[PDB]
């Protein structure tokens, strides 16, 4: 039983969720891991196909779990689910979930992900079961559904995609984009980065795999699918299903002269989704962006699109020292910009006092219904002005609950070619 | 065994062994990490002293490699003794210098550690009475005021002996504004420092009643009540706020104190408890501009910036409450560095932060250090301790969080 208060509020939470953990956090009563992007490779099965006694109590503890979140606790369809779920181990090495269970599944790996301030909607997810893709071209269908679906014309909706489970880990089905929709980064021969520079390596892949660049700063990917562990295959996505956003600033009429644009569906590709020991390993998922996440990171992070000195310039700041506070002041503008064009073109989006806001208000609710919210402070709280969001001041408890989001290596790190 | 953080910006790795010399505890556990929480996870015996002093003895020969010398068995030998005989030890003076700096160079929650080995230890373990913490805390002032080239500094008071007699600084800082509640719920001052400001008023303190009212020490002395001191006006330095841009901005009556000094923490030295240890270095601008300025707790002046700079503050997407962080902040360096009082804004700070902890990992083996409180109250992403991974341990000699005396302190005057 933890107490974590806020130090704004004073109001104090009681956390008994954390007692129902399973992975280590990677931190010890002697150190704490929490500011490491990876702490852990605590992962509950061996990296392939599981025995029996390695995959069934997993299984079983996420079949508990879900006719526990039903009232259903050992109910008839409980133990006969139990007993089909034994079977399917015995005869095949692994077993299938119920249209329910998935869809329960995905919904709370969302809300047991410590990382993701967005949470508050977690339960407002609509799951595309992608369980019967056999192909690269069959996941570029699936995934043109999903970014329709969750574009929706700018009214962004929350939505997942789930390909088939990993089998024996050398039939894995993997979007290699780290997101659906992303913008190539290419090595100059002077030595400078064109586009995005976090994308070089997967552009020059793209590239590589016959993929003909435009070579310019804003250039969408083409999706590089993998299906049932053969080679990938390039895809280009359909550019009516790319809704972009031309970055101007409400005031700075100069701005939209900088030729910036972001895309409007933040979707998440390379990441694991575990359920029941089960690991999908094509998960795409997408929600909104936080302002924050295009105006602070993707644009003013040093290894990213970097764009602080240009518009510090056309805003004639004084860059000659830190403590003109000119990137700061740049910053703020960059991200009134982004939020307001966003706005305009009535593409959701968030800015990150709203978020912050709501996680809050969602963090209250969990601890109210399920005694506790995992959450990772360190990713909660935005990239800038910190402090004056209600969330630096929360302390947070973190712990990981399954069924959960999970990091993967790169497929390109492991594929073996054809 | 080694521990390896990243930095995502430079995909720079350092190795940590430093880790493994911790036997402190963090507040996690295996799965659960409570590094956001502010205070995580009766003196010591004979038995519990003797293993901590040995520690303290074997790293202080260690760092002048002298260990295993024969003035380090003596000293041990010493020690031991007085252990045995008198139930606590003395610290050398070198010792005491050491384990000061150390226990700043083992600090995870600052960023200023860079300077960690330039710190003036002001020994002051001969001290007897309340009166004598106040000439040894104006000494300290104007030493690190040094007329606004700021000097970090430590003045260290007898050490808890049975818990009965320990010297405390009442005071949260040596120099801090006070707060008062208003009948109509508003606060005038600082609204952190009420509670303190109403022991200072109910001692005897007359308050001024203004919104930057210097706080009175108050001292307390071999565990008596505590006494009030007014620190000479003339060694407070301050700063007026004005802004490089916004003639109206002097105009909200802002200033500030130029030195920053902690008088609440509790000094562990080899097992030793120096409970009265106030020390001070410099300001990061945004201690200042952004948490003591804009906590909605604090001076929350956010709205008023906000009006002045004509700010559509209907809407939180405007972001006009950064906007108004950002001016502040500037005003804030502005005004010190006119002022020539010594600062640092939160990018030189972090820059120099990262230098220090990659020399540390060099030289030491590792450092410490609290993302959390690492990463400044604003602008975070921009500055490189952002995108740089960190370990927090607990090393000692260390500063430690101890309750607030009006909380332990039982009364014995009447
Ligand atoms: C609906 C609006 C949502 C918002 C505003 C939001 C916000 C965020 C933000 C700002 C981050 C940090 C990303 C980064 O710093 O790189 C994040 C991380 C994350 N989000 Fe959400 N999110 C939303 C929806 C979703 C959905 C639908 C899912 C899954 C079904 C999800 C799962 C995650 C996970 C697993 C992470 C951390 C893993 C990672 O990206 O490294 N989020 N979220
Ligand atoms: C020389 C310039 C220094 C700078 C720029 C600096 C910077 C900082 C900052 C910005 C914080 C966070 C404060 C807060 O958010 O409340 C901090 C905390 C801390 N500093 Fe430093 N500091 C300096 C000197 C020192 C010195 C001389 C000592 C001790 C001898 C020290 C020990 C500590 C400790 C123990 C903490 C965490 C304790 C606490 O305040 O909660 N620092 N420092
Ligand atoms: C490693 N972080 C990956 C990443 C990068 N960019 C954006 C997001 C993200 C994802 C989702 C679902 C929503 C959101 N608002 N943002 C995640
Ligand atoms: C809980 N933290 C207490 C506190 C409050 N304000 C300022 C500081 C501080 C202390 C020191 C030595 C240096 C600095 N640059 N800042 C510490
Ligand atoms: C090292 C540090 O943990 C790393 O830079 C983290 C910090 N916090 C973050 N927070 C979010 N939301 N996203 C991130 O990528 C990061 N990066
Ligand atoms: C809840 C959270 O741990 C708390 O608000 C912390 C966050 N980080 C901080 N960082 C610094 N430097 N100073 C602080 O007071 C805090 N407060
Ligand atoms: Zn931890």
């Amino acid at each position: 039983f933890l107490k974590v208060k806020n130090w704004e509020t004073e109001v104090v939470l009681t956390d008994t969720l954390h007692l129902k953990s399973t992975l280590e956090t990677g931190c010890t009563e002697y150190i704490c891991m929490g500011s490491i992007m990876h702490p852990s490779q605590h992962a509950r099965r061996p990296e392939d196909v599981a025995t029996k006694d390695q995959l069934f109590p997993l299984a079983k503890e996420f079949i508990d779990q879900y006719y526990s979140s039903i009232k259903r606790f050992g109910s008839k369809a409980h133990m006969e689910r139990l007993e089909e779920v034994n079977k399917e181990i015995d005869t095949t090495s692994t077993y299938q979930l119920k249209d329910t269970e998935l869809i329960y599944g995905a919904k709370h790996a969302w809300r047991n992900a410590s990382r993701c301030v967005g949470r508050i909607q977690w339960s407002k997810l609509q799951v595309f079961d992608a369980r019967d893709c056999t192909t690269a071209h069959g996941m570029f269908n699936y995934i043109c559904n999903h970014v329709k679906y969750a574009t929706n014309k700018g009214n962004l909706r929350s939505a997942i995609t789930i390909f088939p489970q990993r089998t024996d880990g050398k039939h894995d089905f993997r979007v290699w984009n780290s997101q659906l929709i992303r913008y190539a980064g290419y090595k100059q021969p002077d030595g400078s980065t064109l586009g995005d520079p976090a994308n070089v390596q997967f552009t020059e892949i793209c590239i590589q795999q016959g993929w003909k660049p435009p070579r310019g700063r804003f250039d969408v990917l083409p999706l590089l699918l993998q299906a049932n562990g053969n080679d990938p295959e390039l895809f280009q996505i359909p550019p009516e299903l790319v809704l972009e956003v031309p970055i101007r600033h409400p005031k700075f009429e100069w701005f939209k002269d900088l030729g910036l644009k972001w895309y409007g569906l933040p979707a998440v590709s390379n990441m694991l989704l575990e359920i029941g020991g089960l690991e999908f390993s094509a998960c795409p998922f997408s929600g909104w962006y936080m302002g924050t996440e295009i105006g602070v990171r993707d644009y003013c992070d040093n290894s990213r699109y970097n764009i602080l000195e240009e518009v510090a310039k056309k805003m004639n700041l004084d860059m000659r020292k830190t403590s003109s506070l000119w990137k700061d002041q740049a910053l703020v503008e960059i991200n009134i910009a982004v939020l307001y064009s966003f706005q305009s073109d009535k593409v959701t989006i968030v800015d990150h006092h709203s978020a912050t806001e709501s996680f809050i208000k969602h963090m209250e609710n969990e601890y109210r219904c399920r005694g506790g919210c995992p959450a990772d402070w360190v990713w909660i709280v935005p990239p800038m002005s910190g402090s004056i969001t209600p969330v630096f001041h929360q302390e947070m408890l973190n712990y990981r609950l399954t069924p959960s989001f999970e990091y993967q290596p790169d497929p390109w790190n492991t594929h073996v070619w054809k």
